[PDB]
């Protein structure tokens, strides 16, 4: 399996602190059946930027260490990009990374609202042949209050990625209930760890898949999982008709 959102690169962000942490996360990933991780460090971390060159370097260095440690995991480059006005321009200047250099780009809304220009940005990116992937829409306060916002963005061509932990319940009962609503409505296209460490914000990959299998049957989690394989290959992901969700 492929994990498309993960903070396994050390000293970049709020995920692994150092390379020893990265290695522990990698071992956990492997135990969960993950063979390939797209590292998605935040493009900004405080006062610092994690430029594309530095991300590629860090992924290359982590891969060398994983080989040294005999861990069967391959880390590919990417970024988690908090939305801002100049995403389309900065991408064209190669000052941002898409996921594994594919057409899929991981865009995160601030936790409290969906910026008003989001739809316009996403339209612009599609016209350039990108597919914006909304990070953890279930963790957004405004989508939670008004899920129709996600429905519309997805109807208009956006994809989204749910967090394994949300489905697994490790972030609470409420997040799980909401996540199942989004999945049912065909508004989710990927499941990913968003792992930051081994103990609290960890993978919960199999746990999430089991929840999906129990709730929807075997074919749905297969579809979500294969979507990560399609993404990796820069193929077009599979979608079901999006549906409004209420409340
Ligand atoms: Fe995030
Ligand atoms: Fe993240």
């Amino acid at each position: 399996m492929i994990d498309i959102h993960c903070h396994i690169l050390p000293a970049m962000d709020d995920g692994a602190g150092d390379s020893a942490d990265s290695i522990e996360m990698a071992r956990a990933a492997v135990r969960q059946g993950i063979r390939t991780i797209i590292a998605t460090p935040h493009h900004n971390n405080g006062v610092y930027k994690n430029e594309p060159a530095a991300v590629r370097e860090a992924a290359d260095q982590l891969n060398k260490r994983l080989i040294k440690e005999d861990i069967p995991l391959h880390v590919l480059p990417g970024q988690e990009i908090r939305i801002y006005g100049e995403v389309e321009q900065d991408l064209a200047k190669r000052q941002l990374l898409s996921l594994n250099d594919t057409k899929y780009i991981l865009i995160e809304f601030p936790f409290d609202h969906v910026p008003r220009y989001a739809e316009q940005l996403f339209y612009d990116l599609q016209l350039k042949g990108y597919i914006p992937v909304i990070a953890h829409p279930e963790r957004n306060r405004e989508i939670r209050e008004n899920p129709s916002l996600l429905y519309h963005l997805v109807e208009k061509g956006a994809a989204s990625q749910i967090t394994s932990g949300s489905l697994a319940g490790i972030f609470g009962k409420q997040l799980k209930a909401f996540s199942l609503r989004l999945v049912e409505a065909n508004l989710i296209h990927f499941v990913a760890s968003d792992a930051h460490n081994v103990k609290t914000r960890n993978f919960h990959t199999q746990e999430a898949l089991y929840v999906l299998e129990k709730e929807f049957g075997s074919e749905l989690p297969y579809m979500l999982t294969e979507n990560a394989e399609l993404l990796l290959r820069n193929q077009t992901i599979f979608r079901q008709p999006p549906q409004p969700v209420k409340r």
